[PDB]
């Protein structure tokens, strides 16, 4: 038996959920060899009511070169990535649930993801699997990718769809806990295509860049345009797709005309649908959002680790599209 | 003594900051012949313990068309701009603090503005003279100009000047209210971009896209390079800039080496400085974010309004620049 | 017009309650001549949730001699008294909700009483009234006072009578706001002798000693003592009482059995009855407890301070009893 | 293995250190053959954000008569003792920190303390020992006992040494967590006469009454008091003592000015001295306050009984002091 001494940094409600599951199974983590010990949560208001106990919560960066882990939930890129680095640099593994950190910060990142350092499964579609989905679908050549990568948008589809307005359907969504005040990185695509780069990364490209994916939001949406969608046997999503075009992988986020039962018009949530070479057809569905589902994530990666696998390693070459087969309708 | 008919669209730091201020205030506007009322306050969660009155709290949309004023001050640009255009169709006026809105979503928003039916000083510099600032210097021909126009990349250079670091700085500045939990709009120098597109409207092409505003932020400093800045007698600011180049306007957002005694080196606050012809060199600074900072914006349009006055004005018409110039040297 | 600056000390829900209040009725104020401008709310931890705007909060002492009025509502005593005594020795008046503070430190704060420098309305009795209910009373002599103080006790009780055991009642009374998470003042009868102690300095002795009173609780009080009391034609309360005995005034908190229709019995809320000569018998009823009602109280004697009248004054000397004349059945 | 079923009382600053700290040594527990099981936590306001899981959360009382042990850390007296009384009449030990429960409640907990069903150590100095280091005293008889048992008031002398007001160093013990909204039991002397009461319990006088203790708390205290203290090689500390006088104990607590070199003076944290016969002088520091500190002597009890240890027993007889004694000199 040891202790495994965790830093977490992030006491949101993703951070909150996590500390509590941690220690919700503790006797699943004595299966594993271990007593989960929290040296601190970093938060930014330490005296705000919180379900973390109070004196475990720390207002300023502590140093983490004694833990053993660190997990991160924080907001934004260069402060996590500040505090991250000197960890991974002593060959800390980074558990972290941060999209915006690994498809913003990838110069700095990278090399300690092909260490095999970075989990990140909590980063795309929350603990439904994605990453993990993709790990065996390198059995397979990628001949195109779509996914619904976003809780926000979808909430605010489903809901338009019914006759919700978009503002009425996004307030919902805050409540809900799916968007943040300022839900623009959601409602632009911008979280999607994050999202999106990764998934490329792990897959198809190693390098590929944040910057290169195209990405449109849902702004020009209307409970109107939705329902003409649906006399017309559609539905509209905004989707993330992965394809090749002249010989490289192009990247695209958008509002897209599918088939009213295509397995991602229909998903239960968020969703991810590939076809690929030889394997054929395959989809994955679940929750994409919200703290208890990003805390199975990260917990999931924290049992990976324990087990003696290795974090979400990078695609070790960039590999050759087979089809320029590239499809679509936007709206 | 009639009612002042207000919407509220927001009720967290900022709402909340108006909200308060419009009720001390109330004997002022009794100088105009109104009461203030408000029509409701659109909130997230109704629950949250908030210095607004639980009866006005409205956690879905509401009716505007009976307001004399909406006031907004919510996060984001498409939510905002689809609850205020129905408000704006029917000449209702719009006070804000929303420089993303009005950076956005301009093709919607422009006309409204030239009508003089948007009033925005809150949205660049807080409650500080910016938009009225360059509505005097109007009187002049733009030559250059140069702000330092976010406060939490302030904030932070002026703590790393000190040794902290940026995590450290960061933290704080969330904590004193200048960051939101994701500072990325600020911190990558998105927000000053917003900011600086609306200036450039003002003064020189009133169809300026944001789009076009090269912005980069604060990401490459450290404690180290703003000491070496330091030993050379200079300091590093995040700068909002915009000057001639080609004969066509140029936008920029970056990190600047200043002389150490330059005016936006000095400030006390966030700073707009601007040499115009044939006026010279002048320069305003003071507080550019908080609660009741905003608020003092906010309500300074409110009495714009009151007495009488339009809002803010786009440029009358593109013009292109009298010179050429140039920003301050980067970090290398 | 003039500007009123006020320090108020304590952000809780009653400085919640009278913040938000002064600035509701700023309309008022402004027909006495003033417009409200708090220059800041000492609290406790200034990041927790608070209906009170961020920015105005203080986690620090501040200097109070530039305020033209103090407003406090703290809790207990030597803190509030060393924070006040300097804004008192400067002139600056006090409006306070604090009946711990004026029971326990009248030593200090008795001779700033005397100059008309302390409102203390909602002292006793939230905004009920109750001091000036008092300050009329003067026309006559006490023969007998008796209340019923204290709200959480109250509400206790009302609940046991309908068979809630006391530790459910309890519970209810902390959420609706009654009672703090150790309701030890209300529940022991401290709290009902601290206001007690501050009735009798106003109307009868100016000196009267907090450390007289002979104070006991509701800790024998079952559901089935009550339901006995009520088969009895009784009602159980936990009553207030000032009356003579050999010659000095005696004071003491304790349950008793009341006849059923007795106004104290019945009452609508907290209650003070009197008989007096020559008026005889009155009576007076209303909520004494919860954020609102507090509110109203300071409130109240915030105008009474703006319209030019002092602050509740002690009695000139102490009275004489008339009758020894000394009631009462305990339970 | 087997469930150990707890019900917990109280889900605040220790209710909700305790539930943590029990889950966290899940993997101690099975060393006995356990694993911890909650059936219920009571708690005032179920809406609150909590470290504890919504589903287990009790607004109003729930049957204890199921459990194995009930834990105990609500405020105040007659609550908590009426929702214990009927599992202590089962014969359900309880584990508890509610000091002012046991010093005020004797008559009705008493019999259950004699019989092994109390456990306390949490009651007095937190999880330092304490109760565990009287009874290790046991094996010599009682010359003197003077403590430093409030942690409120340590820290605020403490600060107040270095120069703090008074009511600057409540807010931070309040903030810290050593002193509620109202402080009063702290300040007055009032929690520490209620800890001192349950020291003379077990060692001299298992009826020891809380009202005969002669409690006086720091009001009289200031910077400049203390000031001078230091100046004539003295410290000033609320102290808890028992003492004989008159043949009878006598138990006080004052503001007592120590020797600057004395144990007391010195300490690290809250302290217990004892001088006893024939051992001597021995002494105990550490944490006297705090949910963590709190709760670890929560779960040393829970150890303490899952090995099959009783509780914390009363004396077994009364018996007179064996000396004269007196205290430091009170503050003139
Ligand atoms: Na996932
Ligand atoms: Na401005
Ligand atoms: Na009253
Ligand atoms: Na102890």
């Amino acid at each position: 038996m040891e202790a495994l001494k965790i830093a977490l940094l992030g006491g949101g409600t993703v951070g909150s959920a996590f500390y509590n599951l941690v220690l919700e199974r503790a006797e699943e983590l004595s299966a594993f060899g271990v007593v989960p010990r929290f040296l601190g949560v970093l938060v930014r208001d330490p005296r705000k009511p919180r379900a973390i106990p109070q004196e475990l919560l720390r207002a300023e960066p502590f140093d983490l070169l004694e833990a053993d882990l660190v997990v991160e939930a924080m907001g934004g890129v260069e402060a996590p990535l500040r505090l991250v680095l000197p960890a991974l640099e002593a060959g800390i593994p980074l558990i972290t649930a941060n999209k915006a950190l690994l498809a913003e910060a990838w110069e700095s990142l990278r090399p300690f993801a092909e260490e095999g350092l970075i989990y990140h499964e909590a980063s795309v579609m929350a603990g439904t699997p994605a990453l993990s989905f993709l790990e065996t679908l390198r059995g397979s050549e990628l001949l195109e990718l779509h996914g619904i990568l976003n809780g926000t948008t979808l909430y605010i589809l489903q809901e338009m769809e019914k006759g919700r307005t978009y503002a009425e359907a996004l307030l919902e969504a805050q409540r809900l806990g799916y968007a943040e005040a300022d839900p623009t990185l959601d409602v632009e695509g911008i979280d999607a295509a994050h999202k999106l780069t990764l998934l490329a990364r792990l897959l198809v490209d190693p390098g590929f860049p944040f910057a290169e994916v195209e990405a449109q939001g849902i702004a020009r949406l209307t409970p109107e345009v939705l329902q003409k969608a649906e006399a017309r046997g559609e539905r509209v999503r905004l989707v993330a797709s992965l394809f090749g075009e002249g010989g490289r992988w192009r990247a695209a986020v958008a509002p897209r005309r599918l088939p009213q039962d295509h397995p991602l018009a229909r998903a239960r949530g968020n969703a991810l649908w590939v076809r690929a070479r030889p394997l054929g057809e395959a989809f994955v569905t679940g929750p994409g959002a919200g703290g208890g589902a990003t805390a199975s994530g990260l917990f999931a990666d924290l049992l990976r680790f324990l087990s003696g696998a290795p974090g979400h390693l990078p695609a070790p070459r960039a590999r050759p599209p087979l089809e320029e087969g590239s499809p679509w309708p936007g709206v």
